[PDB]
C-alpha cells in the first residue's frame, strides 16, 4: 500500500503515482494515474465510520452524485472499499481531475466577461438540473465549483444538500445555520431554515458579484453583520417584503434599523457589462418569492449566447432519500458503494 504525507492511500493497483493535492471536506485528496482509462484521476480518501454526521454528509453525497448525471455536476467514477463491511475502514471516491475551482480562480486570475457568462451559464445549467430533481445543493461557493484546463464547471459538495421542502421552511429569528456565511440568503437569518429553491439562487448571485470583482460582495463575520452587509447594498426592504414576514421578532430586528438606501450596481461594478448587472439585481432579490428563478436566469438576456432549453436537461425522476445510528449508515454506505466492486 501506497503511504502519502504520513498516511496509507491504497487505491492499488488500478491507480498509482499518487501527488497530494490538499484536503477535502473530511480526509485527504490526491492525484493519481488511472490504469485502466489511462488517464490522471482526482481520489479523496474518507474516514467517516466513528462519527454519526459524518456518516450522514457521505451518505447523502454518495447517494445524491451516484443517481446523477450531468455535464455541469462531479460524477463518482469508481469508489474503493474493503470487500466486507468489518473489514471497511476508509472509503476512496474517484473524480475526473479537475485543474482548479473558482476560489482559487478568483484569487490570482481576473475574469473577462466572456468567462464570466460562460461560468454563470454553466452554474446555471447544472443547477436547473439539480432544482429538477427537487434537490437544493445549499452551499453554493466558488471552492464548490470546479474548473478543468478547457473552462469546463462542474459544481461539487453536496453534504449539505437537501430534498426542497417549502411547506416546512419557516423558523423563528436567529435560528443558527450550517452552510458558508457570505453566500447566505438573508430570510436564513430572519425566518427560514433554507428548504426553497430561492436559497440557492441567492448563493449564484452572489458567486456572480464575486466573479464581476475578485472579492466576495457580503463578507459578514457573523450571523447578524452577514444581515447588515446585504442591507447596506440593497437598502432596507419595502413595507411589502417586511409584510411578507409574519415572525414578529425577525420582522421588529429590520423595523429597529436606520434607514439605507440602495447602492446602485453600477457603482459597485463600473466595469461590468449591464445585462449582467441586471441580472445580478435580480438574483439579490431580498424578497425569495419576487427572487429569480434558475430557468428565467437561464432565459436572461446577459446568457442569450448559450440559452437552449433543449440542451439543458433536467432529472428523469424528482430525488427522495439524519435520525440513523451510525451501525446502520456504515451499512448503508456499504450497499450504496457495492456496483463498484468487481463482481458487478
Ligand atoms: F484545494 C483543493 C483540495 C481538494 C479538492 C477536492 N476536494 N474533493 C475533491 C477535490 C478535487 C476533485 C477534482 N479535482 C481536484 N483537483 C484540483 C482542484 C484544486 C487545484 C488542484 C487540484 C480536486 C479541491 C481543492
Amino acid at each position: 500500500p501506497e503511504m502519502v504525507r504520513g498516511q496509507v492511500f491504497d487505491v492499488g493497483p488500478r491507480y498509482t503515482n499518487l501527488s497530494y493535492i490538499g484536503e477535502g471536506a473530511y480526509g485527504m485528496v490526491c492525484s493519481a494515474y488511472d490504469n485502466v482509462n489511462k488517464v490522471r484521476v482526482a481520489i479523496k480518501k474518507i474516514s467517516p465510520f466513528e462519527h454519526q454526521t459524518y456518516c450522514q454528509r457521505t451518505l447523502r453525497e454518495i447517494k445524491i452524485l451516484l443517481r446523477f448525471r450531468h455535464e455541469n455536476i462531479i460524477g463518482i467514477n469508481d469508489i474503493i472499499r474493503a470487500p466486507t463491511i468489518e473489514q471497511m475502514k476508509d472509503v476512496y471516491i474517484v473524480q475526473d481531475l479537475m485543474e482548479t475551482d473558482l476560489y482559487k480562480l478568483l484569487k490570482t486570475q481576473h475574469l473577462s466577461n466572456d468567462h464570466i457568462c460562460y461560468f454563470l451559464y454553466q452554474i446555471l445549467r447544472g443547477l436547473k438540473y439539480i432544482h429538477s430533481a427537487n434537490v437544493l445543493h445549499r452551499d453554493l461557493k466558488p471552492s464548490n465549483l470546479l474548473l478543468n484546463t478547457t473552462c469546463d464547471l462542474k459544481i461539487c459538495d453536496f453534504g449539505l444538500a437537501r430534498v426542497a421542502d417549502p411547506d416546512h421552511d419557516h423558523t423563528g429569528f436567529l435560528t443558527e445555520y450550517v452552510a458558508t456565511r457570505w453566500y447566505r440568503a438573508p430570510e436564513i437569518m430572519l425566518n427560514s431554515k433554507g428548504y426553497t429553491k430561492s436559497i440557492d439562487i441567492w448563493s449564484v448571485g452572489c458567486i456572480l458579484a464575486e466573479m464581476l470583482s475578485n472579492r466576495p460582495i457580503f463578507p459578514g463575520k457573523h450571523y447578524l453583520d452577514q444581515l447588515n452587509h446585504i442591507l447596506g447594498i440593497l437598502g432596507s426592504p419595502s413595507q411589502e417584503d417586511l409584510n411578507c414576514i409574519i415572525n414578529l421578532k425577525a420582522r421588529n430586528y429590520l423595523l429597529s434599523l436606520p434607514h439605507k438606501n440602495k447602492v446602485p450596481w453600477n457603482r459597485l461594478f463600473p466595469n461590468a457589462d449591464s445585462k449582467a448587472l441586471d441580472l445580478l439585481d435580480k438574483m439579490l432579490t431580498f424578497n425569495p418569492h419576487k427572487r429569480i428563478e434558475v430557468e428565467q436566469a437561464l432565459a436572461h438576456p446577459y446568457l442569450e449566447q448559450y440559452y437552449d432549453p433543449s440542451d439543458e436537461p433536467i432529472a428523469e425522476a424528482p430525488f427522495k432519500f439524519d435520525d440513523l445510528p451510525k451501525e446502520k449508515l456504515k451499512e448503508l454506505i456499504f450497499e450504496e458503494t457495492a456496483r463498484f466492486q468487481p463482481g458487478y
